[PDB]
């Protein structure tokens, strides 16, 4: 049922954000150590609970830019597409507020301790505990082709671990490797753009932390052109063309 | 047989319990190099290990909470219960004071080196080598959701990866699965409460360190209200609330 | 299909230098915290998916030296040979434009920031970012003998992994071991070569560095000798004799 | 055939020691970054691609602790024990000379640095590269009960992982498991002795150390009673302690 499928994506989403907004929060306001491979591997692994949660009921996509792309490349009902991508933004929302309601007092005693206003430029280091930001050498185009070609890549990917048709069927490991990806797409480009890859899990935290007292800089990131849309279009432009690219350039020879 | 099992809830709980807190004597007492993410993995590997060892004699619960709910959720035997848990706390009391025996040495040296006073208030950090403990910035209550909230995703995603009629069967990957959903939750959590989420895991060495010189602190970690009733209660009422919602919003799907 | 295969193992070899080469930009670049093993894991992980991606298409070489060995005993068809290896090269040069092109910035205002010219001796740590080079306490020939027993060890195992004569076979598992194989040699060996063991991934990167300002320094190292035949031509070899040490003293034993 | 078999003991073993003390010398003689975890799951890894290629031929033992053990309580050939041990030792020195033969350089340039006499007390330090010695708060008696607890801990998690009476089958995945539980036994414990758990592991390497340079304190760690001997026979007291546990505990439950 979709009501049932609806139900899974919010919990799913809302996983993989708890667990990766989790360690980052650790990391930032709990003084925890944790090296790029660190916090990346932790994101990926939790993406694959979330897929081993889920993948029974809705499929997992758990990414608007994923059902996007299996909507136009994978006869995914174009029915299902919105009220899977609400699911996704509402559980991603609600588990960034889940993890703020826990680290609560971190937050503020680190933010009296360093002298840091909720809330201004300075702060869009701490808000970047929710959602991403781009690195201070980068700019927004430069931000945009990263988002598009590590999506591009993470599409491409989820489609060959899951397709039986190419060389051994993955079977159960399939989510795991899913996870594994994650993790060597974060590692490698996490420095850019804090590799959002997914429209959900960057808009519906940037949301909160606005609610939360970040303000305004929360949706801009404090540049010119407000940064949240690198993470909400990049993911989807690149998904797509992810799956293309694989259909022709490695499917049409299988 | 009944006391086949007891012995393998034992052995199982001790061998968790092992290298768990092994790793953080070394930790503390041996000063090894680990960061958050590595003491987390060490100790979800573990689990996982103990679960091979014993998933095909007692079904391998190794947490009194977990006990609980299957007997709640899953029909488990009502009578092997009580039988289960002490088998659980005695396995994890005596584990711990091997582990205390092993790097024995270590610790006198370190609290003579650095002048600290087992039993006073300022040792609970070494406490921390056997059981948890709140972060200094949050009150017991705060502690409290923590320990359910997590212990809730741990019987919930225990339920999905061992759940055949939920996607594709994990077979002989689930303990390692489980294990590693263990270390993502202690990655991202730990830094608050030590992410105990098992009652015998925290209580027996709790009572082994109160025997071996800590003292009253071992149990109330120096806090108006003892904290051990946290790790020993917020852990059961989480798992309960996790077993249903499976149910409810996963398997009622499936 | 010959274009298709060669297409395949353009993108897998890709891809393998698009994480590999990423990590180390992060790493040398963008100040992210990476030890040996973190940087080691990041890229076999990466290697596993390359193989994931292409298996079914080409049988994933993604190496030179490794199909140069199969050519030799493992009746791979000649005629695809040279294809393959102009594949490989070429995939893995227009992944490394791609990482610097995504990294562009990083690379100026480190130098600027560090008084770095690009094309100094003093450059090639940076060039470092794409290719391989001599640990500064070894010379040629202790270099050289590093590759050949590394690739040796590569090639034995890769065969071992895939041979479904020899004890029970991996499947679905045998890319994802054949990463962590080479995360434990980049780890266990890298302080020395940089454990290249791949003449594409080498040469590949190490040309697109002499077209973007590195200059004569990217091929040579600095020394005397020029340094990239190590890298060039110390696989070839090694493979060789992995590949025969496996059939002699294994695979006559199965 | 026996000769066969002995063949691959010999490289078995020999393969473990090169990535294990491979990584040890890149943190001991070559600057590299590995913390407590990393060293031992680097070694756990090695040890799991040491088994995938030998075990469909010898049944991969590479420990002269797991022979006499499977011979007490497996039934395995008493006439193959001998010339399996001999194998291994060889093995293991071997694969010791070749390592020290790679990074020779490194070791007199960082002696030369450090002013440090090979053969002195001091000089122990880097003999660690190779072999094992106590932690020095600890003493032979202590250090003995450390070896006996964990190779106890290996059999006994070994043949439970192997039983295929006892839950879910592993099958291939086996192998990897006794990497992992390789990996934390050596991260919970290795601060103490570091974690020999095998004779042919710490013997062979010590003997290329005594012939090395490093003289008597190869053997005896610098202590009044010679250190080697702790890591020859207490892991085969604790390899048949194990054994016995896991029938009797364990099997005689299944
Ligand atoms: C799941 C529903 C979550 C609703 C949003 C709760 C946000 C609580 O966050 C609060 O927001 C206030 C206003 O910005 C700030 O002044 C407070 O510092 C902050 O704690
Ligand atoms: C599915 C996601 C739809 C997002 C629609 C655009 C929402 C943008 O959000 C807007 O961002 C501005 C940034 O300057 C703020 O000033 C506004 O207060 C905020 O509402
Ligand atoms: C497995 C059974 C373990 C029984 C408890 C052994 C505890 C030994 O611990 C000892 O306890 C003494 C009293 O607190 C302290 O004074 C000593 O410092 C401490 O080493
Ligand atoms: C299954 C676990 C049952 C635990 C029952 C409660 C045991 C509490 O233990 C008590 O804690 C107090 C803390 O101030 C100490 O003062 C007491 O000495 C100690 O016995
Ligand atoms: C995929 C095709 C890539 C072609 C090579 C592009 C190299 C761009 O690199 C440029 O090279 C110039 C000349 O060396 C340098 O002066 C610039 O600093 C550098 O950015
Ligand atoms: C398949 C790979 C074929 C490589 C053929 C050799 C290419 C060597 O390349 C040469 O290296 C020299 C190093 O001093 C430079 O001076 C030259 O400019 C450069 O062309
Ligand atoms: C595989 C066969 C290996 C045989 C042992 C080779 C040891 C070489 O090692 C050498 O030993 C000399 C004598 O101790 C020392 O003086 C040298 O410094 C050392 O490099
Ligand atoms: C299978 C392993 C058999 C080992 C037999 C004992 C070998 C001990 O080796 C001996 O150790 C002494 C330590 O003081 C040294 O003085 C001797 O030179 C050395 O031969
Ligand atoms: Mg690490
Ligand atoms: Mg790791």
């Amino acid at each position: 049922t979709l009501k049932g499928q609806c139900i899974a994506e919010f919990l799913g989403t809302g996983l993989l954000i708890f667990f990766g907004v989790g360690c980052v929060a650790a990391l930032k306001v709990a003084g925890a150590s944790f090296g790029q491979w660190e916090i990346s591997v932790i994101f990926g692994l939790g993406v694959a609970m979330a897929i081993y949660l889920t993948a029974g009921v809705s499929g997992a996509h758990l990414n608007p830019a994923v059902t996007i792309a299996l909507w136009l490349f994978a006869c995914f009902d174009k029915r299902k597409v919105i009220p899977f991508i609400v699911s996704q933004v509402a559980g991603a929302f609600c588990a960034a507020a889940l993890v703020y309601g826990l680290y609560y007092n971190l937050f503020f005693d680190f933010e009296q301790t360093h002298h840091i206003v909720r809330g201004s430029v300075e702060s869009v280091d701490l808000a970047g505990t929710f959602s991403t930001y781009p690195n201070p050498h980068i700019n927004f185009v430069q931000a945009f082709a990263v988002e598009m070609v590590i999506t591009a890549i993470l599409m491409g990917l989820i489609l060959a671990l899951t397709d039986d048709g190419n060389g051994v069927p993955r079977g159960p490991l399939a989510p795991l490797l899913i996870g594994l990806l994650i993790a060597v797409i974060g590692a490698s480009m996490g420095p850019l753009t804090g590799t959002a890859m997914n429209p959900a899990r960057d808009f519906g935290p940037k949301v909160f932390a606005w609610l939360a007292g970040w303000g305004n800089v929360a949706f801009t990131g404090g540049r010119d052109i407000p940064y949240f849309l690198v993470p909400l279009f990049g993911p989807i432009v690149g998904a797509i063309v992810g799956a293309f690219a694989y259909r022709k350039l490695i499917g049409r020879h299988l």
